[PDB]
Formats: structure tokens, C-alpha cells, sequence
């Protein structure tokens, strides 16, 4: 059944996606595809951020493979990553 | 005591205060002051919105005494107004 269209959320997925951390890519990227994503994951996937910050991400990894190199937006409230020792998350940063 | 700057609500500001409505003054005022207004405002009046809605009635007269004029954004919900009989409520319309 055709589910209302999630606009009460858009802010948040607006702020959220274009926050600091994704400078040099506004240009490399569009933006309303992806923020369209998100009206959805927020509103259809209530109660824990597992389903909004996968989208985050994939416009990261579409910014990284463009040529840009986004900053560190993942914050210990903000769907954080562990990894063991003092090895440090981080974003654009070579394999090697 | 020096509060936090309410800077967790810059979206929310951001998106009601930069919508549709003001679309012909993006041009004749600033936008920075008032919305730095509306980062005290949002977090200094919990509850009603009764704070919020005071800066962008501002920033909607500055908006029609310059020379513009801002559509309605008034909703049912938002900070609406009451007139009696069928006297509806607008912005930039001629008091003669």
C-alpha cells in the first residue's frame, strides 16, 4: 500500500548528509537521489540508525571513487566502528 | 553561566526559516544573524514554538520592508493566526 511520502524528515537527512566532513564532493555527486533514499530509510526503519547511516555511507564511497576524499563525519553516537589496537577509523586513506 | 552553543538544531532553523515563501529576499537581507538568533531561540524555549516562529516573523518583516515580498508559511501547525469571519491571514498585501 502506498505509504505516505516522508518529507517530515527531510531536514534531518538534508543536515546530516551535507555536513562538513563532505566538502569537495557537492560538485563530483548530486544530492536529491540520495537524500530521496533517505526520506525513506528514516521513516521505514523506526528506532535504531542501522538503516539511515548505509546511505551516509554509499555517498562517501560514491565520493572516494569520483576522485574526492571526504573528511571523518562518524562520531561515537553516529553508527561509530571499532577495530582492534589503536588502529584508527578513518575515510580516504590508502590501502597499501 | 555560558550555555552550549545550540548548534544541534542549525538544521531545523536552517530548513523552516530557507524555505519556498522567502524566495525573493534571499537577495535583499542576510540570512546568518537571524538564524544564529534561532539557535538561542530553539534550545531557550522548550516546549511551544512560540520563540521560533518570533525570528522568522522578523526576518519576514525585514523581508517586505525592503522591497520583497515573502509568501505565506503560516500552517495549521505552524505558529498559525485567527482573525474573525472569513478574514484570512497573509503577507505583502496592501492595507488600503
Amino acid at each position: 500500500v502506498a505509504p505516505a511520502s516522508c518529507s517530515e524528515h527531510r531536514a534531518e537527512c538534508e543536515r546530516l548528509l551535507t555536513a562538513e566532513a563532505f566538502a569537495d564532493c557537492q560538485d563530483l555527486v548530486p544530492l536529491e537521489p540520495y537524500l530521496r533514499a533517505c526520506q525513506q530509510d528514516r521513516c521505514r526503519c523506526p528506532g535504531g540508525d542501522t538503516c539511515v547511516c548505509s546511505t551516509v555511507a554509499e555517498f562517501s564511497r560514491q565520493c572516494s571513487h569520483a576522485g574526492g576524499r571526504p573528511g571523518n563525519w562518524r562520531t561515537a553516537t553516529l553508527c561509530p566502528k571499532t577495530c582492534p589496537g589503536n588502529l584508527v577509523y578513518l575515510e580516504s586513506g590508502s590501502p597499501c
